[PDB]
């Protein structure tokens, strides 16, 4: 029932997903208006600077967070590590993120995400990767970007690349589409579905570097459906204020006066 | 009605296809027991040695051949030259061969073969190319080989590559299949259809260098369904004898005494 | 009055242009139904075989041809050789072809074609080149291809590239168009005019390798407005028959039965 | 109305623009005689020392500065970050600087500056870049230089490059201008407008390394219309004295005795 | 009696092997349910930290461990150091691990393991290496991975590569098997025995980076028969809890709820 997973992930459209590390940060991110939280033991800043290997978050804190908030609760699973995905599905979380922000568990293969009843969130960097992940079973796509620096140049480049490939495909001659599918190394049926829909067949989020309401509004204006905000919110001077500002920016991405007032 | 085209091409299984250049060579190739003829103005030996550009054969001689024999009659169309394919379909031939033996008309794109009611025969060199051509609409695949030298080393290598990739796919773990589909740059749905069927989803012929009954029997024992024999038959000491020998070799590819007697 | 030149070149849409070398070939190409002739002393085949430098055609034979036929009469002028263009305009021909088929007269600069009252026909290989030539003053564009071989792989590649850039531009986001204009090194105003019109702002012809009615119909179906047929027609078995066939193919580029009957 | 923005930016001719970080530095820069201030949260020295990503300055301090001084107030916006530009336009600042001194927000595309009613200030390093930015909608150009070192070698090189390209263009033959437009990858219409005006069609400022009155006078003597002075004035022994000296040097760029007295 | 060694190593199937450094860690790893311990002076983490050369563990502590636990006791022997293997066999340990985790003693040659009555455990990275080690006399194979980092990307890659070569071999045509044996540089007789059995002819363990129950279950689901856990268990917050969790994960590698509860 892949379409069931797609429709389940649709209710995340137009929202913000916030990396939380405890029940209190989860409660704050809930009261700020986020649509879902990404439970994890310690922020991507730890994964980047502290080094070491980062794995699926501990089940006990996932259960604590899930008991603390009412919104959908996500968790991260290493790429190709289908047993972490099995554990997460057995905990009962709402969405699973096959996260490249964590450490690679299988360099060559991703999870055959058709085996789980839980919708997956998979990273991408272009149209070919997004279509491959949707073929593997990912019910929601997020553009990769760059993890931990707060610089949106790569996230902006990836959103622009995905939307540019979509716009190119929308007018592309039928007889050429096949070659395009070979240029991306993406499944042809999904390429034709994209060409018919004018967009990816799934929800499409942005991630990596989104730190200010201006960045979230820029992502939502480039065509995305939402944003991921990981660590810069709760390490700042006031976490609740910045989180509420980013939520309001995503909700009102076409209101410059609102973006000003929230900033 | 792609399945209609596939079933229409199935009756070519276990036969020989002979390049003919006139009504008399067509009549000989018919009396030798061929399943179909490939009408063309002058042999692949001409295309190789004389040089110049080779195009779709002249419509008048196609009509003469079609009126001279009763078996299915093929014709060659340049790659990506869909107007030659339109002309051939309007003449009423039975199969169209998007032939790389001719001159390339579109280096980047092949014909969107779903637009014609006539089944197409497309060349290939590996599993990825065969699957891409089947996705474009080709109702019958022939392994490329090398055109005009009578040396089957490349044709044998291509048959072995295709059948080896299919055998690898047949046992391959499901979770890895996706990556395999990216390695070939072939449509995933066709890759899964191949993995289920244990063979290429269409009829699969051999071509290039098949000159003696031993070569035809070798191709039919490597797993193919038929062979193409272009020029060396009608330039030899006795064309009818060699053509009948190759036909008998394809029919009895598992009878060494028969291969001896026909040689 | 550039728009006057554009409207003047519009009457060539849906026609055939044939290189003639005498009053007799000009009369034949007229009776075959061509829309214009390109006077020249000796065919591109002679330019290849006799070697040496090729220049503007001789004024006396231009006057003879112009007095022999009634259709528009073209002539070739070396690239950047504005004095040959002045001579041609003083003879009174209808269109001037700043032709790369001839020998380069100015490797770095083309003619500032705004100084002549006669419309120009300029070669191109992509969208950037076509837009640059339209900015210089070219009132009609022909896709370069490859001169003298009868192989349409390059002409088809160039038509597909130009039409693909146009289709990409048509959906391209406005904020990105500027960068596109830098990628092609084409004037931005002409890029925006193309994006608005959905096609090149001038008449767009094909040239190079068009030898059979299938090739002409393929060019006219890929989006072109006409074709150039230079030498292979009058060196063949019957020039009038092939010329009439190509004219009928251009006129009926969407009629497969007509393409069959003329072939 | 791009001409309205151009005429509105004209009043900055012959003045100094000083980066301020508080109401007090803004008041000093006003009393020193500057024509405009570039409000920013922390000087380029902080961008180098604290490292990290630098974004649009905080709206609250922009409002404080705007309420503290009477002169036009600028602000910096990341390249391609049109949402930061929207926020700045909604605050009501006078000029927006699409600043490469900040961090790149879009590596491939710049802001489509035609969508805002506020004039923009865009950096440049040669004539092609200045013309491209003027085509995108920039109503004022500043030569890039090098940010934060106090060494004017690069700013001088870029000013000389722009003025040398303009001088080359002024005498350049018309028939060659097109090729020149291709050499720069700049819009041809703007190239011709430059050739007619003898200078860039907008106000042209200098930036990067201007630290002493000699440097400001040198920039104004090389042909510029003003200078940018960012940090070195307020970190020195006396900010008011050096700021007044630089202002007087810009006003009297042809008075060596005045340059001596102010130094 | 190689088959006796193979049957002796069979009782380790479906178990966990834990590197111990004293009688207390050995006792803990016994109560956690491990099937065998790998006596060694200082953990692979200590081998990485203190640097220097690592050799066979000291005989006195091996005797102490062997007297402290009842399960089979392993020990490490440098590669090609057959005298350390003689010493270990004379101590009376149950299995000897010709371990690349230690320092290489013979870079070009491994131990001729047919000379000892004690079964050997040899590392491997692909099918060729595993078959070569089984030919030398190794009665049990463990996939190499990467030593001491806790990252299972390489261990997963090696398990997938070995099982992929086995699956490729299982369907491979007999006439091609010989060439396959040359591609791996593995003994052909063992290649045919593998092709017949559908798996490596010996017990196949995983090693390197297995730190969490998810990793152990992932190894056991990829096709392995067990796991090696060296250092990260006894340097953690609770060694007994994590060791018992990993043992339960290996025992119940197909029970997601169990993997959750033990985590």
């Amino acid at each position: 029932p892949f379409s069931v997973k797609v429709g389940l992930a649709q209710m995340l459209r137009g929202g913000v997903i916030m990396d939380v590390v405890n029940a209190e940060q989860a409660r704050i991110a809930e009261e700020a208006g986020a649509c879902a939280v990404m439970a994890l033991e310690r922020v991507p800043a730890d994964i980047r600077a502290q080094g070491g290997v980062a794995r699926m978050s501990d089940p006990q804190m996932i259960k604590e967070i899930k008991q603390a908030v009412t919104i959908p609760v996500m968790a991260k699973a290493r790429i190709g590590h289908f047993v972490e995905a099995q554990i997460l599905e057995a905990i009962g979380i709402d969405y699973i993120d096959e996260s490249e922000v964590l450490t690679l568990a299988d360099e060559d293969h991703h999870i055959n995400k058709h085996n789980f009843r839980i919708p997956f969130v998979c990273g991408c960097r272009n149209l070919g990767e997004a279509l491959r992940r949707i073929r593997e079973g990912a019910a929601m796509i997020r553009t990769k970007g760059e993890a931990g620096t707060g610089n949106i140049i790569e996230a902006v480049r990836h959103v622009r690349s995905v939307n540019g490939d979509i716009r190119v495909l929308r007018n592309m001659d039928d007889d050429e589409v096949f070659t395009f599918a070979k240029k991306l190394a993406a499944p042809y049926d999904l390429v034709m579905q994209t060409k018919q829909l004018g967009r990816l067949p799934v929800v499409q989020f942005a991630a990596g570097g989104v730190a200010t309401p201006a960045d979230a509004a820029l992502m939502m204006q480039l065509g995305c459906d939402g944003v991921f905000v990981g660590s810069g919110i709760f390490k700042s001077g006031d976490p609740a204020r910045r989180a509420r500002a980013i939520v309001q920016a995503v909700t009102h991405y076409s209101d410059p006066e609102m973006l000003v007032e929230v900033s």
